[PDB]
């Protein structure tokens, strides 16, 4: 299939580090994520890319996988990006065991059943992703009174920025989620 | 369950032909889909919109029911509507059978692999829920060059702008989808 609008490195011609986390990636999930094939054209840059991305998203952290990837539910549908909405509503699927609140929040928070929290979470999720120009330190007044300490504010606002940048990523070279992330967790 | 943020009809005080509504729904599907308790406070009124929304989106027409549900799940997710989203998303993987392609067009139309015809008809929708001041005739000009009748882009422009309704009403009033939908035909 066709993973990218751009040249996806082969086998030969791969980084040797690109491969070393091909082979690293079926052994613990079964496939290869695409992304991990076509965004990897460029080898330093994606081996970068990905060191920080697993940290800040995946590893541990000030906040729990299951908002993040609320987080990333949010902004992904915000941003209309195919490839970041399939794979990490998969993983809020799985984190939070609720498939229903998974497919609410991933079309509107609004109409979703979520904690005050999860609801500070997300207007200011989608505050940032649509309204850049407007933050003011006001906006932060909720997440506080929510119980997020400076550290997990500045992790939530970095996982916010961070889904902004993949998905112009995804959606401008046409990345395809793997079909596997659909039927996940469902 | 919180169907409404109105008043629901019970069994007591609902219309009778709302009654018997119920009846053919549990009939039909084994439940009785949200919409029709919430929106049936007003009984007339929700009597006639369905006459005309059954009409025009489930029977027989110039349109397949495939053709439907995909204008449907993408003026949904443009205004993002759960209710529509997660009830004609399940329609959609019903009539396609195919699950990946409803879940990217629930999310972004131009990431799915799409018949010239369905590109057409998603990029017209998408124009005439977002900016429906700037239609022009030129507009029709793809529809017609996918073969659509002049009665089928009447049908057409009818589901878009009824769906266009069905959002704004489910949204404003915080109908909530039954559960049943998310299980289907995934």
């Amino acid at each position: 299939p066709r993973l990218s609008f751009l040249a996806v490195p082969t086998e030969d011609n791969a980084h040797e580090g690109v491969k070393k986390l091909w082979s690293k990636a079926e052994a613990n999930m079964g496939f290869v994520p695409n992304v991990f094939r076509a965004q990897a054209l460029n080898g330093e840059q994606f081996l970068a890319w990905w060191n920080y991305f697993n940290l800040l998203v995946n590893k541990e952290g000030g906040l729990s996988n299951a908002e993040r990837e609320l987080l990333a539910v949010v902004v992904s549908g915000l941003n209309r990006c195919v490839y970041c909405a399939v794979s990490h509503g998969a993983a809020l699927r799985e984190f939070s065991g609720d498939a229903v609140k998974a497919d609410a929040v991933a079309v509107n928070w609004r109409q979703a059943e979520l904690s005050e929290r999860e609801q500070a979470m997300c207007a200011y999720a989608e505050k940032l992703t649509l309204r850049p120009a407007e933050m003011t330190e006001a906006d932060l007044a909720p997440l506080r009174a929510a119980g997020l300490s400076d550290e997990a504010i500045l992790e939530a606002v970095q996982v916010i920025a961070m889904f902004n940048m993949t998905n112009r990523v995804s959606s401008a070279l046409g990345f395809v989620p793997n079909p596997e992330y659909h039927i996940q967790s469902r």
